[PDB]
């Protein structure tokens, strides 16, 4: 039972579910790596940037309900390269576990090489950030970390391990180690009865299903509750997938950018928002006064201080989403056995009528290619079990408003922080979490470049997925936002590549870069070549077992639909009211 | 005089010396970019990672004495991508100015999209980190920022600008704006007299010249003081260059890794260390007890709290290095006019005797190439005005112990934090600071990959320099440190590149990657091909005006000399006692 | 259901158990006071110092198991006067709820009158410190606060309320409000079985019962477990009372100051410490190496990061003390039904032998009075249900080593922080928590003076108790500690009072001060007058219903027993081995 602190840490991590770790080793964290090798049972992926390792951990977590991605680094700048991910994870209410090396305790206040107060730096963007001050506390801090990462509003933790703390001997009985119970508040029968009593008197209600539903692993129950009450569902961007897109009750998405015309119109026509596992995000609502006008609000959240933060709800209930939905289904079934649930045939109908006339054109034959044609071809090329990974840009905004998803955790997106560079490592993290997952990523050229070297991780370790790269040689979104300032300034990436005429002054040759990094890559200039390229990509993945990049050369400037209010979203590109122009809407097409 | 806050900020920046800015735009920082374009006078370089923009700013600062590099970003994750650089700059006592966008004040505590408390996160690693709460304070916070960045111990500042603060109208008269006076403490005649009185009774004194000398722009005065007293000089890694390497009094460098055998032996033989503008860094001293044994210590620093932090000096004086050296020269000249400065012929002589027998072998004809042969060829190929840029690894340790530098700020190195990825952007920052500078960077393969995409910045904007890439398909330094743990684990980068046989399973094809990013690249397998490659590189730079990468394929495993104490440094590779094996030592060779 | 945020706060506070509040009003907190008056159901006590209000809350909490003392103040310096109490409460793992007023949100960063960042200041010494940013969050922050104050390791919370947030209208249904579930970890059968299996093979075991037992409301179960196993009990200072002092298994207290000679000897003779609800406090253990020598350690704590913080235990279990003791009793009962619990007659016997021979003399007839005679008279004068309140000094050290307590929460003492001035307000808070409690406080002259004005609270509101004041005109404890530095410097309070000869140059006339503040007071010069004085005090309380101070004039210098190690405690005053000298030891005297 006598043992190094880091050796005890391996028992804890194992009993606590960890089988994978992403990281970059260093002298200050070598004892940890030594204990991991001696113990076995954890697969280590070596990243080619610490930020990459961080975002891989995020993807690993977000892929499957019980998963906790682990990120490993040395002292000093390794810890400062993980702050963006801790922020991203905090912001979206999901956990990662960061572990950093550190100089010995005696030397923390002498300016020891690569010694920084990572504890103070990480505090504002984690549920806990702590420097472990005793060897015997190493297993206990991890014990406490897993409690915090699963309980209440989930979030990330950073553990900082001084060299001398790691290597010191402790007494530890791993047979005696017990994971702590997970804390979750639960709604009462009375509260839920009031909520359903309120729902039934609404003439035109909608359910807004947030990422909390997914966090609680409660997608089936949400769908069941909507079905029993016959109430249309609007998923948030983070709730996207918790009811399938081809379901009769899914009424679209709402907001300023990643939303549908029918979604916004249905919300503006509704007389109630039944919010479950959502907060009321800035870009979902616009001006709160407008979002709430003539409309009752119910809000169910696991976190007390998220209720009333942005708007004051008519009801507001503190509860885990699974517990609350279990009651909601039970209470709905009792209302149904009495004659107390109203028929909602008409309201459901005209929600669907909006859904098949208020569309956006995707079927463009133009050369150079219009980006909205790319998302049409993706819907056709990939099956219903597809899992999309993306970050930020005109690339992901248009993707969000034109792609379709049919299960929970088949849209992996850092919705609140959106750090460029996220997409590649996040994708790799999902693949490591589930080798059966049909992972497909979307990026613009700038996002693709930030952490482009992480493709070589996918090559070294054989982690295959498909990366769709839509290239306009622009910071697209920013160029569009600069219209209000009457300029086009510091947003172009184009230049004449002295080694590559083929790219026609678009600058970076992503095909050569991808191939040099050990991957496969295909470039597409014409819209009809997109479908064949995706089939080529699937074949290359199967034999070579590496990431395959499909680059599409876009027209330089395309303005994607968006606005500052729900009733104010601007359509720059062609709208559509029939299937010929928008053939991959779920109402017009059966998904594999 | 009525004007936007950001428009007033441009006047301040201009009057305060700024002509260059590195950044990545976004919606939250667009008003700033708008004011910059309207005003003119600042050259913007678009980076391809915010971290890249940050490290470019660091290089820009470090290149020339009055320079302040500026780093521009949006809200949220842009700010969290700059923390590593703020740390790096703080750690080495040098300033950068970071400016980030931010959500409006009314919405800072609602979870507004990409809104983070960057103020709290950046606090521990900057002299000031502040969110500007009023429009009229925008010019005043910048005014205060430049005072802090130049005064006392220099360090970096972060300014966080809420959207509504940027665009609000203020009254501002730019003709009335006055930069604040720079605060610097100065030594007294009495203190310096005591220091020189102490120096003259020392039998075997050495001067340890730190990065403070360079910070104060006092290299000429340091050399003059050493010459007048006839006292050998040991530069710290950060002081390297403040006396030329071929000077008769430069006795080498001291420490655990980036040091010379003769340097360590001279220090261990000395009876006094006269520390000017140094702190006594962990990897310079080893165990303080050993560094100080039988030896008197004088310590001159600008910062009171740096004196006595690691060891207690016999004297210790608070002063700017230029002011102190001006007195030291004056007092030395008075001692010389009397008969009071001792002759030090013998001590100087046997310092030089060590310097020409305690060497390390560089002239290896092996294939695959030994890294120490690369540094030999660099010394031959490049002129005396060469400016080296590097970060961390066996690549930079061996570079530090075998390359030679002949002027101050011709060794640009992040000595305390050493964040991987630093080298490329830092190099580009130096080039932007001085288009006449003969900039040459050294990286290992892992460092090169972290922020590899920033090469495309060098291509888009035409910023030429030479990047020497020493490739062993390894995390070299870490592999070496793992010897003590009896392992070789998670430190290899090698794989069979399915697109490139030429690289022989070394993994990433840096030539293809570099060319795809718009640059030129040459690969070298044999030692005799290195000299021609460097001449080819100089030609390519002149016509194409882009970064040129010279990749050298190294043998996989080479153990570089290092240890945990000055008397304990281990020589794994062949030592040398004559010029045939080490032909580029300054005593054996005249530098252009 | 439309209502001010402060009105909703009253519903929350009431449903959450609050019936009492201590405070000092101000303009910034007037809306709260207004809502409190309108709602009814909370008794407000006006303090005469905010610090007084804070410590009253602490006493109120500590008095009875479910109690949460509430402290109310204005903005600015009211909040900074509560930091000492937040620290004290945190330090001893007990909650108080502080509520402060604050300037409007729009003006928090303009230097608005009495506006301070209390959130930042209070963060390091509370489980939560928050400025409420929205009206609708007021009830939710309080909801979250009560969860934190009851769950895990209990601690204090500070809620900071901007004026405009208090007065704003919100929608709130109080019938729908549900207090959150309390989180507590619980031990498993397996873990407890291992602990009992370990205890059984110990030859000379001791149970150390800490303040966690009292916190968990598990005194009866602890006694029962000790009885079933026949294992002697050592309470910590904070665990004191959880087994009665006259119990046959209570073996005394251990430590450097508030300890018994028999307690220390028993512990040094033991071969195991079974720690339940204790941490291993600095002044309980001395050097950890000496405390653990030849001894096994079991440690049961509710907080993971308290286990291994000071020493590494042989077992260590994370659990609430009530849940753990329920299992321990169950498992003990099963061991007893088998023949598996050993007989411990001999070990119990010689623990009791120590307890009746290793004593300290208390029966002194000296004039001026020796302080140890005071505690003897207190034991005689007061019943078994007596409840002592004290803080720090030779006054409380000697009290702790000579008084006796017979139930849990009949020793109210701020053991980790010990802030001077605590005693008076703490006592008043206990009395407000329970008007049937026979409260008796002990102070030295300096402790008594810090917050002497709070006696007038006891007079204005009719809150009676007895305050024993032992007066030596000295900072006694500090004088004693200064012996090692060979001095007596800045520790005397004596002067010739120009209004009072009767005090003989002892300085402050506490009788005149107490009477002026509206209370009654008696002064005693001779030991035989102490008993009658206590009887007089009881009579005055009954009739006048106010605090009654009994001042005893001590000899100026008395050195109380203490040391830096358990085997190193020094006896300056006479020891004793018989009842004649120490007549109030529980084995010589029946209590009530
Ligand atoms: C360029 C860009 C444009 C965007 N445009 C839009 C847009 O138009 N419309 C839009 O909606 N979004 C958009 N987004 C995303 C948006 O910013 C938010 O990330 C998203 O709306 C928030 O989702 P949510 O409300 O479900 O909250 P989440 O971040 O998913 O979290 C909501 C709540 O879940 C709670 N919770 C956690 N666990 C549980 C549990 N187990 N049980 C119950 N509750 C739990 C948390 O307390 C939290 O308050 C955009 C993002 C970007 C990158
Ligand atoms: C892998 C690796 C190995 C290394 N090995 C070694 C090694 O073997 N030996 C070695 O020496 N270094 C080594 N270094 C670098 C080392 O860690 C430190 O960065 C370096 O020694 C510190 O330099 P310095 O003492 O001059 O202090 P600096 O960081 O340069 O600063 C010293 C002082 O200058 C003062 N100062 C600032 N401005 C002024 C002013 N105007 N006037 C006067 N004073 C001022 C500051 O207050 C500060 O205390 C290594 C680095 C790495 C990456
Ligand atoms: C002048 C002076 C001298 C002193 N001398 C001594 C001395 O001689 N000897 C001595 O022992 N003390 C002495 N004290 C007090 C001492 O400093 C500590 O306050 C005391 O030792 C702590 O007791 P404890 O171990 O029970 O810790 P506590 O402060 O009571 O807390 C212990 C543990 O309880 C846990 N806990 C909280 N709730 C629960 C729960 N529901 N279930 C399970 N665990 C829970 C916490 O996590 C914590 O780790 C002295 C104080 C002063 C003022
Ligand atoms: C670290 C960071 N810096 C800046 C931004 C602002 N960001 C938003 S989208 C965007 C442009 C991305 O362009 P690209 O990835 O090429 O996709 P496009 O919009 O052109 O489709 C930028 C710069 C960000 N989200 N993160
Ligand atoms: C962000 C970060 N992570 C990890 C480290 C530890 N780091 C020290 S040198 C090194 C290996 C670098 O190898 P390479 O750049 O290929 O050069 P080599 O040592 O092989 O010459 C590592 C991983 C660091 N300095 N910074
Ligand atoms: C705010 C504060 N300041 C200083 C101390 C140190 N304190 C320890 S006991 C003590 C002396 C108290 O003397 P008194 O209350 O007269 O009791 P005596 O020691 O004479 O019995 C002091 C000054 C403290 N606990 N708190
Ligand atoms: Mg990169
Ligand atoms: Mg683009
Ligand atoms: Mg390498
Ligand atoms: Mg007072
Ligand atoms: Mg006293």
């Amino acid at each position: 039972a006598k043992m190094r602190a880091v050796d005890a840490a391996m028992y804890v991590l194992e009993k606590e579910g960890i089988t994978t770790a992403f990281g970059v080793p260093g002298a200050a964290i070598n004892p940890f790596y030594s204990a991991m090798r001696k113990h076995g049972g954890i697969r280590h992926i070596l990243a080619r940037h610490v930020e990459g390792a961080s975002h891989m951990a995020e993807g690993y977590t977000r892929a499957t309900a019980g998963n906790i991605g682990v990120c490993l680094g040395t002292s000093g700048p390794a810890g400062t390269d993980m702050i963006t991910a801790l922020y991203s994870a905090s912001a979206d209410s999901i956990p990662i576990l960061c572990i950093t090396g550190q100089a010995p305790r005696a030397r923390l206040h002498k300016e020891d090489f690569q010694a920084v107060d990572i504890e103070a730096i990480a505090k504002p963007v984690s549920k806990m950030a702590v420097t472990v001050r005793e060897a015997a506390l190493v297993p206990r801090v991890l014990q406490q970390a897993f409690h915090l990462m699963r309980s209440g509003r989930p979030g990330p933790v950073l553990v900082d391990l001084p060299f001398d703390v790691q290597v010191a001997e402790i007494e530890f009985d791993p047979d005696m180690y017990e994971p702590l119970p997970v804390y979750k508040p639960a709604a009462s029968r009375m509260q839920i009865e009031k909520a359903v009593e309120m729902l039934i008197q609404a003439e035109r209600p909608v359910i807004v299903a947030g990422g909390g539903v997914i966090n609680a692993d409660a997608a089936a129950l949400l769908q069941q509750f909507a079905e029993l009450t016959s109430v249309p569902v609007i998923p948030t961007l983070m709730g996207w997938g918790c009811i399938p897109d081809d379901h009769e009750l899914m009424a679209g998405m709402v907001g300023l950018q990643t939303a549908h015309r029918y979604g916004n119109a249905t919300l503006l026509a509704s007389d109630m928002v039944f919010g479950i596992g959502n907060r009321f995000a800035n870009r979902h609502t616009g001006s709160v006064e407008k979002y709430t006008e003539g409309r009752k609000i119910v809000h169910i959240d696991i976190e007390p201080t998220q209720i009333g933060r942005v708007l004051c709800p008519d009801l507001g209930i503190v509860s885990d989403a699974k517990a609350a939905l279990t009651l909601l289904v039970e209470v709905a079934q009792e209302m149904q056995k009495a004659g107390r649930l109203p028929c909602r045939k008409e309201w459901v109908a005209d929600c669907q009528q909006r859904k098949r006339t208020l569309l956006r054109k995707t079927h463009f034959d133009n050369v150079p290619v219009k980006p909205q044609r790319v998302y049409e071809e993706m819907n056709k090329a990939f099956g219903r079990d597809v899992c999309y990974v993306t970050t930020i840009g005109l690339s992901q905004i248009a993707a969000a408003q034109m792609l379709h998803v049919f299960k929970d955790r088949h849209w992996i997106n850092c919705g609140q922080a959106g750090p460029l560079g996220w997409t590649i490592p996040a994708a790799l993290g999902v693949c490591a979490a589930d080798p059966k997952r049909n992972v497909v990523a979307i990026s613009g050229d700038f996002d693709f470049q930030f952490l482009i070297e992480e493709l070589a991780v996918g090559a070294q370790f054989n982690i295959p997925y498909i990366h769709v790269l839509v290239n306009n040689a622009y910071l697209g979104l920013i160029r569009q936002s600069q219209r209000a300032f009457d300029m086009d300034y510091c947003v172009q990436l184009a230049f004449e590549n002295i080694n590559s005429s083929e790219v026609n002054g678009y600058g970076v040759d992503h095909v050569k870069v991808a191939e040099g990094l050990g991957c496969k890559a295909i470039r597409v200039f014409k819209p009809e070549d997109i479908a064949p390229a995706f089939e080529q990509a699937k074949a290359l993945m199967a034999q070579y077992r590496v990431p395959v990049v499909v680059e599409v050369i876009l027209e330089r400037v395309t303005n994607i639909s968006m606005g500052s209010e729900l009733d104010n979203v601007m359509e720059f590109e062609d709208i559509a009211d029939n299937a010929a122009d928008a053939p991959t809407e779920t109402c017009f097409m059966h998904y594999e």
